């Protein structure tokens, strides 16, 4: 019966404020948000409790009743946000599958992003030697490998209608963090105001609306009479055999969802991260040059990177896992729910709590790594050079919930990353100061906005 301990009664610093209480309060602590009570969980144990010993039980989402507005429904959930339950499994089903169907753990899907990753170097290439960010070339060949397996199709990176989608994207995750939003959440009745509605979700609206264009041209071009060659065309094929039935999730107003939240995530986590992984090769040259001679010893310059090769390149493993850790882009993940009454560290957590896991707290515990603050790939590595993965390397999350799509993120950090590294040799433009290594925090967290040098070797 002993209920977590807490304050009773910020949106923008969230993650720091929540480390704030920990220290005081203990890593299982309640807090008082509207009229929502919500439970906070930090470090491995208490996350690894919570959403694995109790997994049954903690795999529901909070109901956000503002998704109305973009045609959500009892058999419209998209994965993300979709409730526990059969909408949400068989949408997670279907995507981890089709997935698989699509090449993924076959040279197929590998051939391709290591292509889009030659896209890439020839896009750095022509900024000759000049300084520029680099986050928009890695926001446009991470969107395409996601565009490819979902849409069927890449763009190129000057096409206006591919940047106009990259942008509404880009704010769209924005408006997931919003401080109005849990507002309209706990108090759903705001949602009565016509006025007041249209401005809530304005770019996830208008970021569906364009999706809706490409999904109409994509009816056009599919092949019905071919085996499904996306994503989309697999989702068609099921919407098809399930005309007549009032309980399938495969039907048109969750298919924009569904491709919404792969699309999403398929871009944002995964550029950011190498966002995070130039910024600290170029904060830490050693580093940057001891990946290189890894790549080079096990590939030369000469084919592009393989997935077989990582196997023999532990250093660079280490450094990409370190950069995830450091980096930490998801520091609080995505709210889960108690469908059920649960015990975690000793304190009783009833049904219906909102729970939030500290997933920094979790990757920068001071308790589990040596250098929980500092860019040190050696948390990955032993004295004899081997990589090690440490259980409290949890960048997504755990349980029945755990991200679905983290077999494609793998994949497409190793291969982006050490193509990178294997054609370029990335540094702050000489003149300019050295850039932070804090993040900014949006919904996700971000390096501070730097530049760098792309000289090829
Ligand atoms: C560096 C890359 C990535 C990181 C760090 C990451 C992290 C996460 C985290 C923290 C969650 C929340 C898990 C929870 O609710 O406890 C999640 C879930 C999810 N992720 Fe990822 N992710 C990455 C890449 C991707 C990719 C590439 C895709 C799509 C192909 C994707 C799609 C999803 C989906 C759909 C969910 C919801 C899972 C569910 O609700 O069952 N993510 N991820
Ligand atoms: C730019 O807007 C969008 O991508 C979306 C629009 O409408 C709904 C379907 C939103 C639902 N939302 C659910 C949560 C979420 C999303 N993408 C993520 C990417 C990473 C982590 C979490 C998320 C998606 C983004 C979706
Ligand atoms: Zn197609
Ligand atoms: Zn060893």
């Amino acid at each position: 019966g002993k209920l977590p301990p807490g304050p009773l009664p910020d949106f923008q610093n969230t993650p720091y404020c929540f480390d704030q209480l920990r220290r005081r309060f203990g890593d299982v602590f309640s807090l008082q948000l509207a009229w929502t009570p919500v439970v906070v969980l930090n470090g491995l144990a208490a996350v690894r409790e919570a959403l694995v010993t109790h997994g049954e039980d903690t795999a529901d989402r909070p109901p956000v009743p503002i998704t109305q507005i973009l045609g959500f429904g009892p058999r419209s959930q998209g994965v993300f946000l979709a409730r526990y339950g059969p909408a949400w499994r068989e949408q997670r089903r279907f995507s981890v599958s089709t997935l698989r169907n699509l090449g993924l753990g076959k040279k197929s899907l590998e051939q391709w992003v290591t292509e889009e990753a030659a896209c890439l170097c020839a896009a750095f290439a022509n900024h000759s030697g000049r300084p520029f960010r680099p986050n928009g070339l890695l926001d446009k060949a991470v969107s395409n490998v996601i565009a490819s397996l979902t849409c069927g199709r890449r763009f190129e990176y000057d096409d206006p209608r591919f940047l106009r989608l990259l942008d509404l994207a880009q704010e769209g995750l924005k408006e997931e963090s919003g401080f109005l939003r849990e507002v309209l959440n706990a108090v759903p009745v705001l949602l009565h105001i016509p006025a007041l509605a249209g401005k809530v979700l304005r770019f996830q609206k208008a970021f569906l609306t364009q999706l809706d264009e490409l999904l109409t041209e994509h009816r056009m071009t599919w092949d019905p009479a071919q085996p499904p060659r996306d994503l989309t065309e697999a989702f068609l094929a099921e919407m098809e055999k399930a005309k007549g039935n009032p309980e399938s999730s495969f039907n048109d107003e969750n298919l924009r969802i569904v491709v919404a939240d792969l699309f999403s995530a398929g871009m944002v986590t995964t550029s950011t991260t190498l966002a995070w992984g130039l910024l600290l090769m170029i904060l830490h040259p050693d580093v940057q040059r001891r990946v290189q001679q890894e790549i080079d010893d096990v590939i030369g310059q000469v084919r592009r990177p393989e997935m077989g090769d990582q196997a023999h390149m532990p250093y660079t493993t280490a450094v990409i896992h370190e950069v995830q850790r450091f980096g930490d882009i998801v520091p609080l993940g995505v709210t889960h729910m108690t469908s059920r009454d649960i015990e975690v560290q000793g304190f009783r957590i009833p049904k219906g709590t909102t729970l939030i896991t500290n997933l920094s707290s979790v990757l920068k515990d001071e308790a589990v790594w040596e250098k929980p603050f500092r860019f040190h790939p050696e948390h990955f590595l032993d004295a004899q050079g081997h990589f090690v993965k440490p259980e409290a390397f949890l960048p997504f999350s755990a349980g029945r919930r755990a991200c679905l799509g983290e077999p494609l993120a793998r994949m497409e950090l190793f291969l982006f990353f050490t193509s990178l590294l294997q054609h370029f040799s990335f540094s702050v433009p000489t003149g300019q100061p050295r850039p932070s290594h804090h993040g900014v925090f949006a919904f996700l967290v971000s390096p501070s906005p730097y530049e760098l040098c792309a000289v090829p070797r």
